[PDB]
């Protein structure tokens, strides 16, 4: 379906409930006359920047909020502005995930954490630690069973373990992300990847395990474990399988770390439909009915609406769902996030086939996930160099008053400069505060070609 | 103008035994009729850069080996080819200092590291570590005298605490320096640093004192400890202080680590008396009498000649010279090592003034050190990107089958070659060869636009 005025078209990804969305936005036709249509396209979150401004994009995105940073960077998402009310019925930390450079950019719908999922019949008493689960693999195997299954192809998935030693993205500092600072190849990422890796060699699990394959193992009941999310609880329901949902096993002593992700809905900032989505959103999603019509599909999690969640909180696997997510850290919503992922899904990918080393394979992730900031720098530098020096001068006490001591300034040429803001303010900071005051020097030429 | 043809000019540090030094000149003199004149410019280790980049400057410098790789690469030293049984008469690990892509630059004359020196009178039993020095100066205050002076101007002299508890230049792996991984801001960096600051917050020490003030302080026997090297020694020998040359003191339980210096003896490249300057330097100074003359003046330190040091090395102020140097590091000779310096000097500066803070410093310290790579790397970048598709894949191949594997190549874009190959050759090599490739794939142009580049 085509975005087109006077009608909605929604995008969600496959593994949520999208057959009870669908059953919002029929309540809401019931009752407005306006048509809404749900779709779930494949790699839909790979897609959207390609067709945002078109009419073969959505309407309205659905996607966790470590995306929208990105989106919302390259202009593609429209500003939210909820009344008070509105805003006081959701968790404050679910709006902070959707919060990008001082604005709403998405509506947060709920909490997502991975938690251990496993076969009470099979395993009564599961594993709290990573390094118990070889010889729990070998006694299954002699039953013709495995002790874990999950997908090896995400990195979502392998993520917890590679953080619980200490492995992380991007280090918080200074009250932001610092992108140069990328911890993907320290001691504790290693420990964790090769102990990944260990098990693969040594037979207990397969490194073409996907999701489907972890899904159709477990709910057949072929497997005792596997790790997945709240969506997945639904066809596990449906299953023959008594399953129990729980805090994720410690590595060297350590809690596993998963990445928690808010499933948000943004708004095209292309869509002539702006209003009306705001409308869908606010007024029959986001409320009881409407997120309950979506729990009863495939669960959302906790969900960000105060009045429901409290009702859900009281669900054990919700509560195992909190607790993982409380051990983890929330994913932040930078737009290099992006390809920090893509760099971590092909060293997990390659360590795991046994095509590099994960000594190998992180350090190509660590270089690949930095480029970020050398790619900010050297363009920061580039416009910077072409400033009078007497336009430097100006550009440096200005840089005061726009919100770095002159001392550390006086002495700086244009690449040290960029040093400077990018560091203090980061990278999407430092360009905006450049390109304003290249327009208070004298030189809108710079401004006009940074806008492009 | 060129160097004047038939004599030898010798710049040294005026800290060195430079009298010494002219009496091995004259030495020559009285063998061969060639005159040696030896002077002691300020700030010389800056001025050679300058003077000798346009083919003037003196005959031979002498400065620590951290220095000669940044001439070298800027054409400044003509290469050492010493003999075997020359070269057999040198330690081993002194030729290594003087080694810049794979040749021999200079000739190593001695081992410097820095020693803890104290006073026996006023601290019969130096302290085990930093932390104590506090408390041993509440005590020297009530009897008009201080624990501790050095020179807080220079960072050699405040690094060995930096580093103590972690804090590094550029970090070492593979027999190579990695310079985008700068270690002058990491917490070992900043605890050592903050342990300086709070000395002088709590009026333990001066945020001005320096090299001078603290030699007469420590000469005059006002003040119970200094650090210094061994050519500092001939001055307290001269003074009335009864003195001892130790260990430094540890921090958080680890050694002291001092950068390791060679002093060093570079041919200018532009000299026409390269001939005599190796005579002067094989057969005269790198000799017994030799090193005997320049130590005498004022002490090298442990000398580079096997012969030599043998005898030096029962004293045991060069045994805790040697032990210090142990715990300490030689420094790299990379030609980043000027900007490190530059960069940590601004920063203890700053911080011991209270100007900065300690996480200020040296975040902008770090930030300074780590310049060299990303200025090599803007600018290779942006010239790769003036390649088009085909020409880049033609520079590619070049760089594949020339007399870096394919698959770290084939897909990247011009600012990760960019990183390949800095990472792979060092920021001058890589430059230097992606210019000379341009020239071979039909971009004859960016290399002559390049060739004009700074
Ligand atoms: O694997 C990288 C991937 O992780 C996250 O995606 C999750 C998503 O948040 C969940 O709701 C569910 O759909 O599983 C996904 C993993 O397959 C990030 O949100 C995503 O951006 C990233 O690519
Ligand atoms: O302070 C930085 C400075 O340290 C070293 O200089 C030493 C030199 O090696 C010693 O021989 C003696 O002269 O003291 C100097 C410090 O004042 C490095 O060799 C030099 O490059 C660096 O700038
Ligand atoms: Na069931
Ligand atoms: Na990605
Ligand atoms: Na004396
Ligand atoms: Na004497
Ligand atoms: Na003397
Ligand atoms: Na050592
Ligand atoms: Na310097």
């Amino acid at each position: 379906m085509k975005i087109e005025e006077g009608k909605l078209v929604i995008w969600i990804n496959g593994d949520k409930g999208y057959n009870g969305l669908a059953e919002v936005g029929k309540k809401f036709e019931k009752d407005t006359g306006i048509k809404v249509t749900v779709e779930h396209p494949d790699k839909l979150e790979e897609k959207f920047p390609q067709v945002a401004a078109t009419g073969d994009g959505p309407d309205i995105i659905f996607w966790a909020h470590d995306r929208f940073g990105g989106y919302a960077q390259s202009g593609l998402l429209a500003e939210i502005t909820p009344a008070a009310a509105f805003q006081d019925k959701l968790y404050p930390f679910t709006w902070d995930a959707v919060r990008y450079n001082g604005k709403l950019i998405a509506y947060p719908i709920a909490v997502e954490a991975l938690s251990l999922i496993y076969n009470k019949d099979l395993l009564p008493n599961p594993p709290k630690t990573w390094e118990e689960i070889p010889a729990l693999d070998k006694e299954l195997k002699a039953k013709g069973k495995s002790a874990l299954m999950f997908n090896l192809q995400e990195p979502y998935f392998t993520w917890p373990l590679i953080a619980a030693d200490g492995g992380y993205a991007f280090k918080y500092a200074a009250g932001k992300y610092d992108i140069k600072d990328v911890g993907v190849d320290n001691a504790g990422a290693k420990a964790g990847l090769t102990f990944l890796v260990d098990l693969i060699k040594n037979k207990h699990m397969n490194a073409d395990t996907d999701y489907s394959i972890a899904e159709a193992a477990f709910n057949k009941g072929e497997t005792a474990m596997t790790i997945n999310g709240p969506w997945a609880w639904s066809n596990i329901d449906t299953s023959a399988v008594n399953y129990g949902v729980t805090v994720l096993p410690t590595f060297k002593g350590q809690p596993s770390k998963p990445f928690v992700g808010v499933l948000s809905a943004g708004i095209n900032a292309a869509s002539p439909n702006k209003e009306l989505a705001k409308e869908f959103l606010e007024n029959y999603l986001l409320t009881d009915e409407g997120l309950e019509a979506v729990n009863k599909d495939k669960p959302l999690g906790a969900v960000a609406l105060k009045s429901y969640e409290e009702e859900l909180a009281k669900d054990p696997r919700i509560a195992a769902t909190m607790e993982n997510a409380q051990k983890g850290e929330i994913m932040p919503n930078i737009p290099q996030m992006s390809a920090f992922w893509y760099a971590v899904r092909t060293a997990v990918i390659n360590a795991a086939s046994g095509r590099q080393t994960v000594d190998a394979a992180l350090a190509a992730a660590q270089t690949n996930a930095a480029r970020a900031f050398a790619a900010a720098l050297c363009r920061l530098s580039t416009y910077l160099e072409e400033l009078e020096a007497v336009e430097l001068k100006k550009f440096k006490l200005y840089l005061g008053t726009a919100t770095i001591p002159w001392g550390s300034m006086e002495k700086a040429g244009p690449l040290e400069m960029a040093q400077l803001l990018i560091t203090h303010f980061g990278p999407e900071e430092a360009w905006r505060l450049a390109l304003s005051t290249f327009e208070r020097i004298n030189r809108k030429d710079l401004w006009e070609r940074g806008q492009r």
